[PDB]
């Protein structure tokens, strides 16, 4: 979730670009927005996020069973921008954005950089941010320009939580190499398996409702290998945009 991103970094854009949601959202799948290539200064415009995915594909939950995909965002603006104050938003375009209590600041001091979410996937198709640009001859910390945004995009549960530990919706390997010689099957849909190792040595690898096992009873597996099929079916990814903070005329 944001607020996880939130939690355990500062800075949700590492040096190299990387948005932080990567660390726990492992999978990459598009992320799109579009924004007015010129915005005039101390002016509302539309930010439009876009999160693709099979709306027909349901996912592993919490509980092991199948069910909807949620969306998030963080929508890294340039200094100085914000989300639109309610005021600010334009008469016929109040009805075309979301409304204000989706975004919220990624910190007090950080409010050009926005997250929303999660959100039911099946009714936010776009997410439309109405931000407020900047005033450069009121504000010496900004000046006009071009200026990059950054998008990064969620869908679907993720593979790690901040405790470190890996979710329900991940690849279960094996923690040894050695021999199936059983699987504990719990009808709670957790498994157990039993792996004997080349001497003697059985330990047992447990796996969580929701991921499929992909082994059977007396076949070998190598260490590390997949216990369990990937049941994850959605991802982030991040996408960068430029828009021209413009002079009047
Ligand atoms: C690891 C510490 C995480 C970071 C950092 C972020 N997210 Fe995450 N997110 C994580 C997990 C393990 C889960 C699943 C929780 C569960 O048991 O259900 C989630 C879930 C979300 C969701 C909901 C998805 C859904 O239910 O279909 C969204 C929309 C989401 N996360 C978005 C998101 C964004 C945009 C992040 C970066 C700003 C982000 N998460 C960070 C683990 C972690
Ligand atoms: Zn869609
Ligand atoms: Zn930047």
């Amino acid at each position: 979730y944001p607020f996880w991103a939130q939690q355990n970094y500062a800075n949700p854009r590492e040096a190299t670009g990387r948005i932080v949601c990567a660390n726990c959202h492992l999978a990459a799948k598009p992320a799109e927005i579009e924004v007015p290539q010129a915005v005039l200064p101390d002016s509302v415009f539309k930010a439009v996020v876009k999160i693709p995915y099979d709306h027909s594909v349901q996912q592993v939950q919490a509980d092991g069973s199948k069910g909807p995909l949620n969306v998030g965002a963080v929508l890294m603006l340039p200094e100085g921008f914000t989300i639109a104050p309610e005021d600010r938003i334009p008469e016929e375009m109040k009805e075309e954005v979301g409304p204000s209590y989706l975004f919220q600041p990624y910190a007090d001091d950080k409010q050009n950089i926005v997250l929303v979410g999660p959100l039911p996937g099946d009714e936010y198709e776009e997410i439309v941010f109405p931000v407020l640009s900047p005033n450069p001859a009121t504000n010496k910390s900004v000046a006009f320009g071009k200026y990059s945004i950054h998008l990064g995009a969620n869908r679907g549960r993720g593979q790690i939580y901040p405790t470190g530990e890996k979710s329900n919706n991940a690849v279960y390997n094996a923690s040894a190499a050695g021999v199936i010689t059983a699987i504990a099957k719990a009808d709670d849909g957790s498994a157990e398996v039993k792996i004997r190792t080349e001497d003697g040595t059985t330990i047992v690898d447990k796996i969580p409702a929701g991921p499929e096992l992909i082994v059977s009873e007396g076949e070998e597996v190598a260490a590390g290998a997949a216990l369990t099929n990937n049941p994850n079916v959605g991802g982030f990814g991040q996408k960068d945009t430029e828009i021209v903070l413009q002079s009047p005329n």
